[PDB]
């Protein structure tokens, strides 16, 4: 029998992974933050997929507080004795909107093409400003959350599960990164080299990246730094994340630890715009939860690359 447990899974991508994972025959963990809301979602999602109780487990699990990290590895500890799959899923997005809410759609899709035009070897990010009255609003307090929640809480969650992962034939870790973690993003040509810099990525080389961006918002003004000029948070919390993916996945090397984006989705986080149904999302980071022995392992996968794997 496998076990997975899926954070932030009281709704959206986190929530239709723990329906496809379930439909396989794992046994899911499925965890949120707030207790009512998930396990309101573990009684929906049980009706939904329509199978006997002992395939949907719920457990709190805020990735933010240590004490509720801690706590779910007691629980596997106890109620399982290992762990198969990890999916380190929770995110948020350091914004706050002011005005029409679908200016968050209008950056998104700026930075989608703008990626694609670094990608084919542009040199520059062309400037953006939104048309719809709104603005994506971006001070440290959600930096902050953004970076303790998208960066630290994987990194933490997947300490706390290593021994338990151990116990797997054949452990398995997806960080829900996205499209955005790309250094050709990041601007900062200092955290750009470290960050790519493999033969001496450390967990103490990323950390320093992130906490020197969190002073770097929190005491003066970024538009003066050489950070992102959008999505800030959200690009150098999500290339941190890749990059411990690589670190971990050099550690860990009897483990298949990766980093993928789903694609462009309809949830909460989006505002429901975007191309794909959540549903569809899912089936990237599942995936690579389901990724056969000696594939690929410490990289990031864009959607397609990732549906293409096997
Ligand atoms: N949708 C897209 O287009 C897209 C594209 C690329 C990447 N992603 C990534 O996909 C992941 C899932 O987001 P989503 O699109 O499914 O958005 P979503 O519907 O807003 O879901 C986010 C989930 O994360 C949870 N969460 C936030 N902070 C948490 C914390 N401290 N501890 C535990 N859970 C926490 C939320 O819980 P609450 O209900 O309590 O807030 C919710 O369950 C994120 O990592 C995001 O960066 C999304």
């Amino acid at each position: 029998q496998r076990y997975a447990l899926v954070t932030g899974a009281n709704k959206g991508i986190g929530f239709e992974i723990c329906r496809q994972l379930a439909e396989k025959g794992i046994i899911v963990i499925l965890t949120s933050r707030n207790e009512k809301r998930g396990l309101e979602a573990r009684q929906k999602l049980l009706k939904e997929l329509n199978v006997s109780e002992n395939r949907l487990v719920f457990h709190q699990l805020d990735v933010t507080d240590l004490a509720s990290v801690a706590a779910v590895a007691v629980f596997i500890k106890s109620k399982f004795g290992k762990l198969d799959i990890l999916v380190n899923n929770a995110g948020v997005s350091g914004v706050e909107m002011v005005g029409d809410v679908s200016v968050f759609n209008e950056y998104i899709e700026a930075d989608f093409k703008a990626l694609q035009a670094l990608e084919a070897g542009a040199k520059e990010e062309p400037p953006f400003k939104p048309k719809a009255n709104g603005e994506m609003i971006e001070k440290f307090e959600g930096a902050k959350d953004c970076v303790v929640t998208n960066y630290y809480g994987p990194k933490r969650l997947t300490q706390a599960l290593i021994p338990l992962l151990q116990l797997s034939p054949s452990p398995r870790i997806v960080n829900v990164s996205s499209s955005f973690g790309s250094l050709l993003l990041l601007w900062n040509e200092w955290a750009k080299g470290v960050l790519g810099d493999e033969d001496r990525l450390t967990e103490e080389r990323v950390d320093e990246v992130v906490e020197v961006f969190l002073k770097d918002i929190k005491e003066g003004k970024l538009e003066e730094s050489q950070w992102p000029p959008h999505f800030a948070a959200e690009r150098v919390s999500k290339a941190a994340l890749n990059a411990y993916t690589k670190i971990a996945a050099k550690k860990y090397p009897s483990f298949r630890i990766n980093a993928i984006c789903p694609g462009y989705a309809k949830t909460d986080i989006t505002f429901h715009a975007g191309p794909l149904s959540v549903a569809e999302a899912a089936q990237v980071p599942v995936k690579l939860a389901l990724l056969p022995d000696g594939g690929p392992s410490g990289c990031f996968f864009p959607r397609d690359k990732a549906l293409a794997l096997y």
